């Protein structure tokens, strides 16, 4: 059972701008997704300070980067607070409408796309490198869900019957054919060292056979 939703017009406009604007510095998508994972990990950590049972779904707080050249996917996994179904539908827990408005004004006022994270909509930078994004998520207060979009104005939400996650979020980037450099170990290592060297959670880059 799959539900299909329209993006709000402003979010569709943001995604088309990200997809259609010529901009070579695409690597910042990974910084933005790792920063989102760090924010989600901070949230479950804070909740656990006064209620340790919040970590019954998993005590480890970490970020995994999983490249798969056979599937042409880069997956960013975190054990953060996750997202409810309502969060997913509401632009993946962001204030994306007002964030997009602030971002697009900054662009005609001298800012550039690499600054997207300052406006709370860094998730959508995934579409710099991905033709399709799948988000698997599990929040303590809801069931496991799969969000997915290939842009084009719509996204889907369904209950996820896949591998149980415990708690957190998995962002699966189905990479564009010409963006496979982001599956190479040395390229991922370089980006993490350049942009994410001070993230306060272990970032583990998985290797492939
Ligand atoms: C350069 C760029 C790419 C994508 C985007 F969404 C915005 C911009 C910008 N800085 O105007």
């Amino acid at each position: 059972e799959v539900e299909t939703f329209a993006f709000q017009a402003e979010i569709a406009q943001l995604m088309s701008l990200i997809i259609n604007t010529f901009y070579s510095n695409k690597e910042i998508f990974l910084r933005e997704l790792i920063s989102n994972s760090s924010d989600a990990l901070d949230k479950i950590r804070y909740e656990s300070l006064t209620d340790p049972s919040k970590l019954d779904s998993g005590k480890e707080l970490h970020i995994n980067l999983i490249p798969n050249k056979q599937d042409r996917t880069l997956t960013i996994v975190d054990t953060g607070i996750g997202m409810t179904k309502a969060d997913l539908i509401n632009n993946l827990g962001t204030i994306a409408k007002s964030g997009t408005k602030a971002f697009m004004e900054a662009l005609q006022a001298g800012a550039d796309i690499s600054m997207i994270g300052q406006f709370g909509v860094g998730f959508y930078s995934a579409y710099l490198v991905a033709e399709k994004v799948t988000v698997i998520t599990k929040h303590n207060d809801d069931e496991q869900y799969a969000w997915e979009s290939s842009a084009g104005g719509s996204f889907t939400v369904r209950t996820d019957t896949g591998e149980p996650m415990g708690r957190g979020t998995k962002v699966i980037l189905h990479l564009k054919e010409d963006q496979t450099e982001y599956l190479e170990e040395r390229r991922i290592k370089e980006i993490v060292k350049k942009h994410s060297q001070f993230i306060g959670y272990p970032i583990t880059l998985f290797v492939e056979k």
